[PDB]
């Protein structure tokens, strides 16, 4: 068996990061990890790959003259902890639709038989501002059936996993893609970890983990790695640590419950987010 | 004449709240103009009709069978300083294409005469996240002459400006779409106002203005107004009226020079924000 996994949330908010940090703990562990990147920014890896980014599997498959020329072991790149990593790409802005190279590269990966029975877990990194196209992929496809979302207190990002949510609930007739649970990248404010809660308890999920903003993320970065490998004994090493112990372990996955703006506004009134 | 203008940037960057006060500005000064939200989130326009937001031109047609049945006078509404506001839609999550709605409005507001020659100017608030779809066809289609972007020190947000320009660019063979300028909506990170002059004078613009981070604006916001109207003196209206006057008088509209990661990362070195 292996564990497909999904993370989505609006751009910015932590996704690479968070994706990242957690797969690099889960292979400290002893887990055997593939991180796919959906993110037209296909930076999803580099913190894996100790590297600038990744070449795309739409580069690669121009280069090579179709995408059938190419061979997997030529695509995918170990990293970190032997985690194995590949990017999708997408087209050039302002050229046909963002999400296409998705399509592509999952099919790619499947099809060629990235899915060895030796994975422990997959995780897909999911531009989330828009539910369509290749974003929507993993979840009308049903290739993702662990969806966990990034978010903060700020209300975009809330409104974006409730979106997210909207697109489970659609597709929840066939397959079997769920939503975890939310995962709150902290913007350091007051009770933001009590806003999240009471949101993914109105979703109907949880709150896995609250990670803390830590500038020790910008100082692993900067040198093109995760916590985990950077400096291991971190405090926020640690609550990668906690994040993906507690993925291991999560056993709630539900279609979830979108509530409407009026909730959510009154969320952010009640938690007084709206601070000095 | 008109001036046909958009406003870009990634989601939760500021765009609605910037638009709708500078649009408040615009008709404190005599201006008359128009808002088409190009958002999915259609809040566009709620802070100049006081309201919780607008139902949107997509939902107007479901129920009076087609576009075509829609009237221009009933879907246009007027709100503070006599601006027109009408919203988008677009199809709920993981259904059809998120900016499909965006194409349907304007067409809709082009063919029923919405663009009477007594308006100084139309603003279209668009989603930046990706530039495809409908979210391009302002560019695409030569829909907004000048183009805003809305961005921070954040390396997303500049990101952002810079996939933006690249669409610019893609079609700056036809029409006369051109970057008119980047607003920095600050974060209150320190050297952020040199961070965006750096950025814009590599794509060939220039940051016309920086605008504060200010609690007032969330005051207003609760109220469903802009700070022009909800405090016609507070500082933050003035920043309102002073980017208001320097739109006005801007003519610099330009053909963007896009810049790669690299350089984006270097200016991120460069300008510390990377800070305590
Ligand atoms: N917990 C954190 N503490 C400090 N910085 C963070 C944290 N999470 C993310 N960041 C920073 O936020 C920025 C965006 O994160 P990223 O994971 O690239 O977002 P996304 O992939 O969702 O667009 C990066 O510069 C990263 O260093
Ligand atoms: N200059 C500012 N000062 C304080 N709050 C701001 C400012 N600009 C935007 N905001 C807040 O940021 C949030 C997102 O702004 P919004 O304009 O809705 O973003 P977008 O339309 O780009 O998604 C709103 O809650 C708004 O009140
Ligand atoms: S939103 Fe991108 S192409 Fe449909
Ligand atoms: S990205 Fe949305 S449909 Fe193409
Ligand atoms: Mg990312
Ligand atoms: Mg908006």
């Amino acid at each position: 068996a292996m564990r497909q996994c999904a993370i989505y949330g609006k751009g910015g908010i932590g996704k690479s990061t968070t994706t990242q940090n957690l797969v690099a703990a889960l292979a400290e562990m002893g887990k055997k990890v593939m991180i796919v990147g959906c993110d037209p920014k296909a930076d999803s890896t580099r913190l894996i790959l100790h590297s600038k980014a990744q070449n795309t599997i739409m580069e690669m498959a121009a280069e090579a003259g179709t995408v059938e020329d190419l061979e997997l072991e030529d695509v995918l790149k170990a990293g970190y902890g032997g985690v194995k990593c590949v990017e999708s790409g997408g087209p050039e802005p302002g050229v046909g639709c963002a999400g296409r190279g998705v399509i592509t590269a999952i099919n790619f990966l499947e099809e060629e038989g990235a899915y060895e029975d030796d994975l422990d877990f997959v995780f897909y990194d999911v531009l989330g501002d828009v539910v369509c196209g290749g974003f929507a992929m993993p979840i009308r496809e049903n290739k993702a059936q662990e969806i966990y979302i990034v978010c903060s207190g700020e209300m975009m990002a809330m409104y974006a996993a409730n979106n997210i949510s909207k697109g489970i609930v659609k597709y929840a007739n066939s397959g079997s893609v769920r939503l975890g649970g939310l995962i709150c990248n902290s913007r350091n404010t007051d009770r933001e970890d009590e806003l999240i809660i009471a949101l993914a308890n109105k979703l109907g999920t949880q709150m896995i983990h609250f990670v803390p903003r830590d500038n020790v993320v910008q100082r692993a970065e900067i040198r093109r790695m995760t916590v985990i490998e950077y400096d291991p004994k971190a405090k926020q090493a640690d609550e990668y640590r906690a994040l993906a112990r507690k993925v291991v372990d999560n056993k709630l996955l539900v279609i979830p419950n979108p509530i409407t703006m009026d909730e959510l506004e009154e969320l952010l009134m009640e938690f007084g987010i709206m601070v000095e």
